[PDB]
């Protein structure tokens, strides 16, 4: 645009109309509720796992989103690529919170679902998940052999489903659920990044990292 | 406050406080459906930036202290001509039209003292183009010590939602189990220290400064 | 739409503005000799838009010929300053200079009147010393009257604080350091300027 | 407490610190010949986060210690970089200065190896010319190397960005041109560091 394009204070102090909590705040609002379900997208939402997407993409489809179908990648990317993956700072403060209420934790994944997958391990290891409250990576999709992120979050009764994309709020909304928003890494290479609070659902503050 | 070079780092300048934002068309489409019904404005830094003539007050009255508050001279001069130096708030313009367009019956409860006489229900009246079927002469409440003097009026009005910039006004609308929320206190205001909106969980009304 | 939303990458965006502190400022005069500084008066170390307020309600509703009408100006320039709220951030810099013994100049575009207040409601409000404090200045295009620049020039000011581009233009054409304060948000006069539109120096903070 | 809440004030504060875009800089450079310029690596061009942390939770998952062992080294500088993400900050940079015909050097604390192929990753990643392009500068205090400062000071750079205040300090005992790039909040080197700390320029935007 322009060289000096200056700002003035209208700019400065202008807010998006959107609905901020905290982890705190959520805390507070599930106080003496007795253990659920609750649920977590991993993508984004409790890893940064960029580092494996944009290897994958350089690899298998440098100039497009191919690799999104090459299995090839999937091998990869689900038995070892997460090792390069990041926790998210603001996952660990909710897991560790869910974890101390004594709640069952799900991931629910987008992911193309592989034969053997060593993610499950490395999120109980990252985030030190008691065995009691860790369960295995659930792999959601239209395959006759699986189900939908719906299907699976209504079969294990989640009550909230965290997540940094427009489909894990509407996943949400249409169980019926508490649905809350993870802002997604400006660094992350899964672009544009998406609208938080589009929905008029809670987000999470400081939840980039 | 004591260092030259402070710097800042990303992790600050995308740092937000847990507040509860809203704009005025989700306020209005959340009142979609309801009948007409009675709503309330606080006045000062809600409607009006009265600053000064709160200022000139404290520099003609109490030049040292805040006595100036509780001058029957001071109230005199403030409630009958001053309010020609308030600036209207734009934030405050369009929720006044929004609760017209509904039908709305329109309260202005300030903490300003009673005068014999007073012109602010009509400056009121002129700057917000209010219809004489929406408006409601001001009710001046006052201001009294370890007592909150705007919650008999927000009862006795039935008023279903207040909007102010004080937290006693948001404590009002909570103490009524009514909607309370929260406008902005502009910074240049004389009255100090800006308050913590959204301290009591209230909605906030974004850009509502100015 | 009802909920536009928003993003970390919005939420961190900042533009490229050179921000300074009063005590950068003041730590980069460190050593220097006093010498004469300039400020603009309205929205610069005064929130005057009260008066101006009442003004157009009072002489031009529909239009800005109040500018223009010198019943205003008599009544701006003589006891309606008295509803104007001082600038925090104008405090703290003409404390600093009338630390450093500079002396301090006000330049104005408005209308210059036979009688005027002004100079006294700012030495009051700011408390600066008789040997530090210079009548205000009414600069125009008058043939009575030299313009902005020239008075920068003939009283040798080597820095002028402003909200205006003009403030910054004029220091900027006469080769002095001009630094761009911020206009409040509920000023009347608008619409609100780009700071740092001309690569020049903003001070933080300063809206109020 | 649960509900802190916010007010305008603290909304609308700014750190002073002076920001610059990447047309700002070019601008500066109008007119300037040709000239060589440096880039330190990580959290500067690459985010290479991802290989620090995998070798941290292998060597050393309870310190960084890792940071001193050989095994760590030698598969960092030899393919874990096709795990780092490229800047789209420094994207631009090295756009604009390659436009301009300039020598693009790139400068690293991280521990010397046999062999590396971050130069080969930097330079297809950022597709630099042969022309521009200049092998990866193992910089330190070992007696067979060259401490930071020599590398600049021998390669004549004028400007060299980074993330770390070293980065800085060492341009400004050079006396060139330092200008910091933001680090991103989710980098595993913590903590972040204060952006504008020596009164430097900073990038906008240039956390990713
Ligand atoms: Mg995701
Ligand atoms: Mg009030
Ligand atoms: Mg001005
Ligand atoms: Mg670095």
């Amino acid at each position: 645009s322009t060289l000096n394009p200056g700002t003035n204070v209208a700019k400065l102090a202008e807010q998006a109309p959107v609905h901020w909590v905290s982890v705190a705040q959520i805390e507070n609002s599930l106080t003496g509720r007795p253990p659920m379900a609750v649920g977590f997208d991993i993508d984004d939402t409790v890893l940064f796992s960029s580092p494996g997407f944009w290897r994958g993409k350089k690899t298998y489809s440098p100039d497009s989103d191919d690799y999104l179908k090459n299995p090839a990648f999937w091998e990869k990317m689900n038995n070892g690529w997460d090792e390069f993956s990041i926790p998210k700072e603001a996952a660990r403060q909710l897991i560790d919170m869910h974890v101390r209420r004594g709640d069952s934790i799900y991931f629910v994944t987008g992911r193309s679902q592989t034969k053997t997958e060593t993610v499950s391990k490395t999120l109980a290891d990252n985030f030190h998940i008691p065995a009691a409250n860790m369960n295995p990576v659930i792999f959601a999709g239209d395959k006759p052999e699986q189900n939908t992120k719906v299907q699976w979050l209504q079969e294990k009764n989640m009550r909230i489903f965290y997540g940094d994309s427009d489909n894990d709020i509407t996943a949400a909304r249409d169980c019926g659920i508490r649905g809350i928003r993870i802002l997604r890494a400006a660094n992350s290479t899964y672009k544009p990044l998406p609208q938080a609070g589009a929905f008029g659902e809670e987000v999470i503050v400081n939840s980039e990292y």
